[PDB]
């Protein structure tokens, strides 16, 4: 049910660039359809304008690939490489 | 002490004081016994690194957190919010 759609979601954020991670994620259903809110990691050295890009293209990205998510919102958190 | 209308209200009045703070944009917040989790959103210049919002963040959950003792947890992430 949901943890299935929360690894679409996930999957589907980590191929859009400039992305390091999906950090938090929270699903509710409302009726059939899913309300979202998630955090993505990006580089520290991004100006708060191209990350806002960045979850811009997320957005797209996660709810072209399913179709149930009438919202999501995204926002971005400093994140390295590594660790 | 006093509802969650007030909380709510002295949360958002303690974070707009912080220098760097162009709004709060979002706020959730949720009684677990008599202790509060809260998550929040605030505006900051577009023009700031994903670092230096990082700070003003770090800030407002100092500010906030040390003039509202009952908050127990508080997340804070920063969106582009432009004048």
């Amino acid at each position: 049910h949901m943890e299935a759609v929360q690894n679409r979601i996930v999957e589907a954020a980590e191929r859009v660039p400039g992305v390091r991670g999906v950090i938090h994620l929270r699903a509710r259903y409302v009726g059939q359809d899913i309300w979202a809110d998630m955090i993505i990691g990006v580089d520290p050295e991004n100006t708060v304008e191209q990350a806002h890009e960045i979850c811009e293209a997320v957005q797209a990205a996660v709810c072209g690939k399913i179709r149930r998510i009438e919202s999501l919102h995204v926002s971005a958190d400093a994140r390295e490489i590594g660790d």
